[PDB]
């Protein structure tokens, strides 16, 4: 039970009555900023909105800043919906916040680029800080987990960032091992002595396919069994494609948990 | 973890390898055995062996025998899988082991037409025993379940039914109201205290619609969640419409649970 609200600037994100489905956002000839992209993008943003997004994930560092930017400005603009920024760099973060994103979301735990907890820490925006590492060598998988995502904290924290902005990620299909993902998948709940909100992404993954012996396109089982579980397990939120699917599973779920 | 196999007959299923799924099978101017009843039985019973089940549930005396009898026949000749004669009567449930089903699958828990007991102990085969009752008077619901299933143990073993043919099931949609049925659900755990293996049927339940307004075509994501829900807590088998779906759901949920 959390005793504090997500604050997202305009929105606020209750942790208690339900999953928050995050929404994953789908041009040559072109730098950024056509027609063709930025309305599909916004169709994709109503769409999931439609099919119960709570959040949505929009994610060469002067390209980002000019692919991504008008993308947020014109889905903000259009969609009444907390948007998060999929980057690990500092300047990219800033630009996205500027042009209307709430959260920030860093699959380098502030590991890649240290300065973007101090953007983090200025805007005063939620953090989701991802477990990732350059090598796959462990001693015991989820002790190490637990100790790099503790690291990720230590950098926030001292940037200034505050308790109640900061979320947390296994990065589940990161620097793990088919066998290693299914262990993080099986310890997930081990994540809930840190005390901070859990966000889980593992839609459509690899592993899921080494298990299934399925493409990409025939997932959607499998991500149900992730989603499932990792509710089940006590995660906040949950980070995928199939949006009308998950959050019809997710609604089921928290019925039966009690959420 | 099972020191034993669940025997029937010809086949045998293991009890830790996997989730054992059981499907669902599906005429006006016919008292029974026609070409297009039978027919259709099996292009079913054929369909959902392709696509995963692991056993094929098929379920006025006089014509209860002279419907289920042919497709019975039909079936286990043409299908290598093992078949469950869904009944609680007596009678009925010879007629079927006699014709060929290999497993007992009684919605009263021996407590309709006790002789059934009789019935099972005699031809040797697994029986599954429901949890069910005229009325939704609890005091406690899981102490309820489980001195309910007990006494259905008690009528089963006064038999002559041996404890490794007793299957258990929590009789979900059964005697329950909506808000009892997410608390089985939430606790179904517990059933495991009495030794034996336990089989979930919720399978598009009206429950599921109640929770996410939604007709029966359409709990398919919800039927997924409860299959899901039940596997992380112990079911040795799922009762199931849906083969080719939960199937694949069971399959990564073993993998992550670690089955
Ligand atoms: N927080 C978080 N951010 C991500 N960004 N990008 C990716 C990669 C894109 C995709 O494969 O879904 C991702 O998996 C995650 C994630 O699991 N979690
Ligand atoms: N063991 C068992 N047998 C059944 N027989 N028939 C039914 C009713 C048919 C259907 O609605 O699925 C049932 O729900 C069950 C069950 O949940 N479990």
């Amino acid at each position: 039970k959390w005793d504090y609200d997500l604050r997202c600037g305009e929105y606020t994100l209750n942790l208690n009555e339900k999953t928050l489905i995050m929404g994953i956002l789908n041009d040559s000839f072109s730098d950024g900023g056509s027609y063709n992209e930025v309305d599909a993008a916004v169709r994709h943003a109503k769409e999931m909105r439609d099919e119960g997004a709570h959040i949505i994930d929009i994610g060469s560092v002067e390209e980002e800043i000019k692919r991504v930017v008008p993308m947020i400005q014109a889905v903000s603009k259009e969609v009444k919906l907390p948007i998060s920024i999929d980057t690990y760099k500092a300047e990219v973060a800033k630009q996205a916040i500027e042009a209307g994103a709430h959260i920030i979301n860093d699959i380098w735990g502030a590991k890649a680029e240290p300065k973007i907890a101090e953007v983090a820490a200025h805007y005063d925006v939620p953090i989701i800080l991802m477990h990732n590492r350059d090598n796959m060598n462990y001693r015991n998988l989820m002790a190490d987990m637990i100790a790099d995502l503790y690291d990720s904290i230590k950098i926030a924290k001292d940037a200034g960032v505050r308790d109640e902005n900061i979320i947390l990620d296994p990065g589940i299909g990161f620097a793990k091992t088919p066998e290693q993902n299914l262990e993080a998948m099986r310890n997930l709940e081990q994540l809930n002595v840190l005390g901070y909100p859990v966000l889980l992404g593992t839609s459509r993954k690899s592993f899921i396919g080494h298990v299934l012996d399925l493409p990409v396109e025939e997932r959607l089982e499998g991500t149900g069994a992730t989603v499932c579980l990792g509710i089940e397990k006590g995660c906040e939120f949950v980070r995928v494609h199939d949006v009308k699917e998950m959050s019809r599973m997710a609604k089921m779920m928290d019925a039966m948990i009690g959420k």
